[PDB]
């Protein structure tokens, strides 16, 4: 059945997009309406080089729900 959860592919594409503002603060939501993702660098991973961040272990993720998308 349809998953209705964000995929890791979407999340990885979002990470490329905001790579220059990515930090230990929660990012903006990846969409402006509907469901997206927010990401941040894990607390105890702030010391790691940017090119050595493990997707699963060094990046935190959460779902964000924005206002409904208009027509």
């Amino acid at each position: 059945y349809v998953e209705f959860e964000p995929s890791d592919k979407h999340i990885k594409e979002y990470l490329n997009k905001i790579q220059n503002s990515l930090s230990t603060e929660w990012s903006p939501c990846s969409v402006t309406c509907g469901n997206g993702i927010q990401v941040r660098i894990k607390p105890g991973s702030a010391n790691k080089p940017k090119d050595e961040l493990d997707y699963a272990n060094d990046i935190e993720k959460k779902i964000c729900k924005m206002e409904k998308c208009p027509h």
